[PDB]
């Protein structure tokens, strides 16, 4: 087999486009064949079948997330407000990207077979969850956040992401009212940084 | 036409139950005449189709939230702060009833006809606003408040919540860990609600 490069991103951008534009979190084989312009044996030879197109979709949305995670315990010179912060955009970046991603992860846990479904859960639920309950530890240690559960702070960025996105993707599909500029997303993200780090910090 | 008390909102919580149960959002009249013991003529009777069905689901679930709101401007003895902390409380509770309920609002207005899609739109995005708005700017007025997005603020808890809940369902149906012990709701709604008036309150 001879490799044609761009193939399998284009694939995984198209998936991404007909589920963001069409306010979904499913997709047609045919429909991903029209939009790309490939055809359906290479959805096969990339990804074995659907399922694995939309575990790959899922894998390549949340390398952002898991790097920025990762990024939490990097001997960089910030305080923990400052990789916090980064952290938070970092997410709201990616919902922005892709608003679907916590209703994919969850269709996926539903539908995957239980040992897959358990590996994704692990994987994604709370992004290296190690590292993320470490960095809060230390840092309620360090007097700089108040004891708070990693997981439902998680869910509450990201929830929150969701249904801003997802809200104003709905309007402009409906009503043409394309809200989404730069002066709008970075005030939202600015406002939202703010929330959530006023929701943790001590004192 | 001889009325049948009971029948209309059986048909509704059948509905529901049937999404919550299945981590859907989307039902079949079949199995909601299956389910319900009741028969097909009965949907078109009371809803007239299946968006009849799914737009009297939405009014029925969001009363609570609706009416927490509205409560927000009651003349009761109650501080900024014990009225919000209530009001946060009901759309939570709200959330652990109806998971789907986002996702349900978003579907409507997603499919109806646009003069439909802006009725339910205005209505359900942020909940009487002008409640809404003027509640959380007389707070900010007495320096109870941060000065805050009262549509992100609704955005959050709504988020947050449904994040919360639709996963624990979703794990709970996959590998039967039944978690939504009142223990744990409990202590959800806590944590939350703290997070979320830490998020608001001024100083
Ligand atoms: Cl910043
Ligand atoms: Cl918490
Ligand atoms: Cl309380
Ligand atoms: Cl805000």
């Amino acid at each position: 087999n001879l490799e044609t490069p761009g193939a399998r991103d284009l694939l995984l951008q198209t998936a991404s486009n007909i589920m963001r534009e069409g306010d979904v979190v499913d997709i047609s084989l045919s429909e991903l064949s029209l939009r790309s312009g490939l055809n359906s044996a290479l959805v096969k030879y990339y990804f074995g079948n659907k399922a694995g197109l939309l575990k790959a979709l899922l894998d390549r949305d949340m390398e952002n997330i898991v790097k920025s995670v990762d990024a939490l315990l990097a001997k960089d010179d910030m305080s923990p407000e400052a990789k916090l912060r980064r952290h938070i955009s970092k997410c709201i970046d990616t919902y922005y990207d892709y608003p679907y991603l916590n209703r994919l992860l969850m269709r996926l846990v539903r539908d995957s077979d239980e040992a897959e479904a358990k590996r994704i859960a692990d994987q994604y639920l709370l992004p290296l969850h190690r590292a993320y309950n470490r960095f809060i530890g230390e840092g309620v240690k360090a007097g700089v956040f108040r004891p708070i559960n990693p997981q439902l702070f998680y869910f509450t960025v990201t929830g929150a992401a969701d249904r801003f996105f997802s809200a104003r993707l709905v309007l402009k599909h409906c009503f043409d009212q394309d809200t989404l500029t730069e002066q709008l997303r970075d005030s939202y993200r600015e406002h939202t940084v703010d929330f959530i780090m006023a929701g943790i910090l001590a004192h």
